[PDB]
Parts: structure tokens; C-alpha cells; sequence
């Protein structure tokens, strides 16, 4: 594994949409999933146009390309790698699971992309649906003419964080109605509410930086992964900012429904944002050791070495856990 890297040397806005990186579509064989950030560095080629990479990789994509910033990609990448990629060939697929990613390890690990539902990916997606129903990867038009409509409702025919607070609860409410199996705990619990900033941070051209998404942007990037013609990256690293007000917007407990629609369960043992550290803590010692409970030598090795990777991306002041000595 190669060390996580540090932070980008200049920040600042510039066009990203560039001769070295033009879009194209996707040949045979080129997996996308269920993230339209690394979906769209793929199809510019900022990641290896196939979808498969390494963690290294990804957070040099995720700053160079966006100005993701770098605690937020290094966490985000070796939570996603410990979970869904291989830790001996240190290559993770963006969406399916693919025998690119090298001879798989024993079971019960699954090394299944970001498409493995329940390590990474979870519920109440914004453009992706829920994978009781089917397909919890692939850009869905309905899901999507929400977004544009919450926009004309809440931001004026743009996303910005006012419309993430209303159609982050909305689509929480869509799957307590129909998914007897939602999940909105722990990992995902977070992600979900993090993941509404990310079009109005990261989408909208650096020059502007005004966090007011427009729908054309929108669906280039959520649909086709690609950058409108001249964008322009943020201009300073960030990833979640903001997101304070899509919670305040409709605080929500983590919970589950239980078997059946309509039963929304709070779960106590479950982390919420006023205790960040147990929510590494319970990704470590639960959803990882599950995957890899008694590993042999060189996977106890990557593991250990991947984890330390991760708690460099752990923000709050936490203590560090060994599930392996
Ligand atoms: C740094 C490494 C990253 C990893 C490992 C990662 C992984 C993921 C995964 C697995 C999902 C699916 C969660 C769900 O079920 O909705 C997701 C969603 C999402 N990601 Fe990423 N991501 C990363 C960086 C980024 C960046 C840099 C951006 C923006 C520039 C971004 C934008 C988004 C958005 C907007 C969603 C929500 C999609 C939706 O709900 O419709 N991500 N990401
Ligand atoms: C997309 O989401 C809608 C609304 O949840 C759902 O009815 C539909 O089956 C999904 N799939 C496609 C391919 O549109
Ligand atoms: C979103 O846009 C609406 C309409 O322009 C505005 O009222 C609201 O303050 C905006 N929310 C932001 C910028 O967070
Ligand atoms: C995780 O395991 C460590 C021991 O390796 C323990 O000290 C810690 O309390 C655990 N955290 C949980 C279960 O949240
Ligand atoms: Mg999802």
C-alpha cells in the first residue's frame, strides 16, 4: 500500500475540465457506481478510465479534480477500501464487483465495490434508489426530477443546501414508507447527510463558489459523469461544509425499519453526530472485523496498515482501536 497522500501543494481554483482530462464515454467493461464524484473522475481520467483503482489514487483524484480535502478523502477512501476493495492487490472498484480487483480474500469478506450494499453504500440515496428495489447504482430519472423539484421549491430552480435539508428528510421518508429493510444507522447514518453538501461544495464552479447548483450541472455530473465545458474546481479544499444545516433542518435519530414499512426503530447502540468517535470505533470493530474476523499474515498486515491510513482521516479527537493487536 502506497502512503495516503498529503494535501494539495496549490488549492486554488482552476479549470479542471482540461486538455489532459477530457470526458469520454464509457467503453465495454468500464464500471461507474453509485457515486457521481469518483464516477466523474473516471470519465475524465483523473482515475483509471475502468473504474478500478488505488486508494492513492483516489484521494490524489478526489483533490486534484474537486478539491475534496484531505482528511475527508483519506477517510472516505480507506473506510470504502477496508470495507469493499482488496487490501493485497490495493485496488477498489467504484461500483460492481469485478475480478480486476485480484484473487479475492476468504469468506465472509465480499471485496464487492462500492455497489456492496451495508459497508459503504446504503439507503435514501438522493439519485440512486434504495437496494430493496433493485439497483442501488445506477442514475435514476425519477429520483432525479425530485432533486430538480425540491430545487424549483426550495432553491430558486438550483440544489443548495436549503433544498439538501428538505430532500435528505423526503427521501429518509420514502424508505421508512416502502423498504421494510432500511438502514440509517452508524456509517451511513453520517454519509447520508454528508453527501447532500457535496453538489453544492464540489459541483459548482470554483469562480463562483456560491453553493447554488444549477440542474444542468446537475445531471451532467449525476447522470453522465462528466464536468460541464470549463469548470473550474472549488477554490480550497472542503467536503462537508454546511451540513449543519441539513440536519437542522429535520433532526432525524438513527434507526432501522424492522422487517416491515412504516416502523421506523431508533437503535441506542447506534453512533449519531454527537458521538463521531463511536462511529469509527463501531466501523473497526464491528463492520470491518465482520469481513475479516481471524485473518492469515499478510491480510492482518493490510488491515493494520489500511486502519492506520484510516484514523488519519478520523477528524474528531478519537483513540485509536486495534481489532488485530
Ligand atoms: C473520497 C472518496 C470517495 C468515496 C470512497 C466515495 C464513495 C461514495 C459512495 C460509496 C457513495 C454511495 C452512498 C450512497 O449510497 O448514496 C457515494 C455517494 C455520493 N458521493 Fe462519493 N465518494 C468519494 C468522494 C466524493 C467526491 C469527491 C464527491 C464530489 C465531488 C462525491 C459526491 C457524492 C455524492 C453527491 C453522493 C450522493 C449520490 C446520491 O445520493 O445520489 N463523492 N460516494
Ligand atoms: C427509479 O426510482 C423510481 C422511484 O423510486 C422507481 O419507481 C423506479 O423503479 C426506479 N428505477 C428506474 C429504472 O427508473
Ligand atoms: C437556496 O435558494 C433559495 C432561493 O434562492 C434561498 O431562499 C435560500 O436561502 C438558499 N439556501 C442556501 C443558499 O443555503
Ligand atoms: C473497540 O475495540 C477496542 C479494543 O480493541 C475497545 O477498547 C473499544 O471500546 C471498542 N469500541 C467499540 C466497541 O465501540
Ligand atoms: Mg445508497
Amino acid at each position: 500500500p502506497g502512503l495516503p497522500p498529503g494535501p494539495l501543494e496549490n488549492s486554488s481554483a482552476k479549470l479542471v475540465n482540461d486538455e489532459a482530462h477530457p470526458w469520454k464515454p464509457l467503453r465495454p467493461g468500464d464500471i461507474r457506481g453509485p457515486c457521481p464524484g469518483l464516477n466523474t473522475l473516471a470519465s475524465h481520467g483523473y482515475l483509471p478510465r475502468n473504474g478500478v483503482a488505488t486508494p492513492a489514487q483516489i484521494i490524489n483524484a478526489v483533490q486534484e479534480g474537486f478539491n475534496f480535502d484531505n482528511q475527508a478523502a483519506i477517510f472516505a477512501t480507506y473506510a470504502a477500501h477496508l470495507v469493499d476493495g482488496n487490501l493485497i492487490t490495493d485496488l477498489l472498484s467504484i461500483g460492481r464487483k469485478t475480478r480486476l480487483t485480484g484473487p479475492d480474500p476468504p469468506p465472509p469478506a465480499s471485496v464487492g465495490g462500492l455497489n456492496e450494499h451495508g459497508t459503504f453504500e446504503g439507503d435514501a440515496s438522493m439519485t440512486r434508489g434504495d437496494a430493496f428495489f433493485g439497483n442501488n447504482h445506477d442514475f435514476n430519472e425519477t429520483l432525479f426530477e425530485q432533486l430538480v423539484d425540491y430545487s424549483n421549491r426550495f432553491g430558486g430552480g438550483k440544489y443548495n443546501l436549503t433544498v439538501a435539508g428538505e430532500l435528505r428528510f423526503k427521501r429518509i421518508q420514502d424508505s421508512i414508507a416502502t423498504n421494510p429493510n432500511f438502514s440509517f444507522v452508524d456509517f451511513r447514518f453520517f454519509t447520508a447527510y454528508a453527501e447532500t453538501t457535496f453538489p453544492a461544495n464540489l459541483f459548482v464552479d470554483g469562480r463562483r463558489d456560491d453553493g447554488q447548483l444549477d440542474m444542468d450541472a446537475a445531471r451532467s455530473f449525476f447522470q453522465f459523469s462528466r464536468m460541464p465545458d470549463d469548470f473550474f474546481r472549488a477554490p480550497s479544499p472542503r467536503s462537508v461544509t454546511g451540513v449543519e444545516v441539513v440536519v437542522q433542518a429535520h433532526p432525524m435519530q438513527p434507526g432501522r425499519n424492522v422487517g416491515k414499512i412504516n416502523s421506523y426503530t431508533v437503535d441506542p447502540t447506534s453512533s449519531d453526530f454527537s458521538t463521531p468517535c463511536l462511529m469509527y470505533e463501531k466501523f473497526v470493530n464491528i463492520t470491518v472485523k465482520s469481513l475479516y474476523p481471524n485473518p492469515t499474515v499478510q491480510l492482518r498486515k493490510a488491515l493494520n496498515t489500511n486502519l492506520d491510513f484510516l484514523f488519519q482521516g478520523v477528524a474528531a479527537v478519537c483513540t485509536q482501536v486495534f481489532p488485530y493487536g
